[PDB]
This record gives structure tokens, sequence and C-alpha cells, in this order.
């Protein structure tokens, strides 16, 4: 197994996947690494299994249909994995914890949002449809773009949104388009 966490790329107290060489800090893995379970399979492995059990699940889909899906166990897992893929980028640090807004010439957003809040919301089963999770994730980057205006720091929201959107299209097998 790897000797660094797959998500934050640091050593420490790591839990090893039994079906692949990845390793994780307890709270870097989403959901948090489960207490017992021998063997244990990580979220990358659990997602691969869904795909292998239903190869047709990788045929193209319309985003509008994906968003209306109820958060049954497989869609819950897919959103957890998508959230994890955002945290895997080091630029997620900017969006992880609760932001505050005091900049000359800007007003803070009406509805602040951040990754750890989405994480808690998923853990607490607060989303009933995929749309709920996706809306809150897109809101993180939209709020950032609006607040930072013409400051070059706006680019960080574009960059992490692009990681989100690429992984969304991959995980939910969104029909490829030009
Ligand atoms: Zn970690
Ligand atoms: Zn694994
Ligand atoms: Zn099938």
């Amino acid at each position: 197994n790897s000797n660094i966490c797959e998500v934050c790329n640091k050593w420490g107290r790591l839990f090893c996947c039994d079906t692949c060489p990845r390793s994780f800090h307890e709270h870097c893995h989403i959901p948090s690494v489960e207490a017992n379970k021998n063997p244990w399979s990580c979220i990358f492995c659990r997602i691969k299994t869904i795909q292998e059990r239903c190869p047709e699940s990788q045929s193209g889909h319309q985003e509008s249909e994906v968003l209306m899906r109820q958060m049954l166990p497989e869609e819950q897992l897919k959103c957890e994995f998508l959230l994890l893929k955002v945290y895997c980028d080091s630029k997620s640090c900017f969006f992880a914890s609760e932001p505050y807004y005091n900049r000359e010439g800007s007003q803070g957003p009406q509805k602040p949002m951040w990754l750890n809040k989405v994480k808690t919301s998923l853990n607490e089963q607060m989303y009933t449809r995929v749309e709920g999770f996706v809306q809150d994730m897109r809101l993180i980057f939209h709020n950032h773009k609006e607040f930072y205006r013409e400051d070059k720091f706006t680019r960080l929201g574009i960059q992490v949104q692009d990681i989100f959107e690429k992984n969304f299209r991959n995980i939910f097998a969104i029909q490829e388009t030009s």
C-alpha cells in the first residue's frame, strides 16, 4: 500500500485499502474510515464495483436526469466520491472551511457555502436528490467569483470548479458533447 494519504498526500495514521494500494487518513476518506470491517474497501474500489456490476451505467446521461435522481445508496456514494475528488486537489483548502467577507467594494454572498458544510450535510443525509448536493457545490465557486470580482484570486474558484465539473461528468457518466 501507499505510505501517503491519497487525498492530502501526507503521511500519518493511515488506513489501508484491502483491494487496492491506496491509503487514507481517517477523516480524509469520505465517508470517514469505518471502525471495524476486515477486509475494508475504499471509495475508489466501491465505485469501481458499481461500474463493473452494471457496465451500462457508463453509457451517456443527460445532466437534467442525473440531478433529479433520489439520493439512494449508490447516488449517495457517488456524491461522496465526487466531494472527495475535490478535496484531493490542494486548492480545495481555500473552500474547505467557513469563509468570511470584508473587502472594500464587495458585499458577501447571501448564502455562504463551503466544503466541510457539504461534507456534514452528506453525512447527515440532508440531501434528498443529487441536485441538492450539486447546487451547494456550484454555489461555493459562484459565491467566490462574485465576491472577488476582478481580483486575480477569482481564478482559484474557476480552477476548483473545473475539477468539480470534470469529475461530475466522469462519475455520473454525463453524455460527452462539444
Ligand atoms: Zn489525508
Ligand atoms: Zn481501494
Ligand atoms: Zn446492469
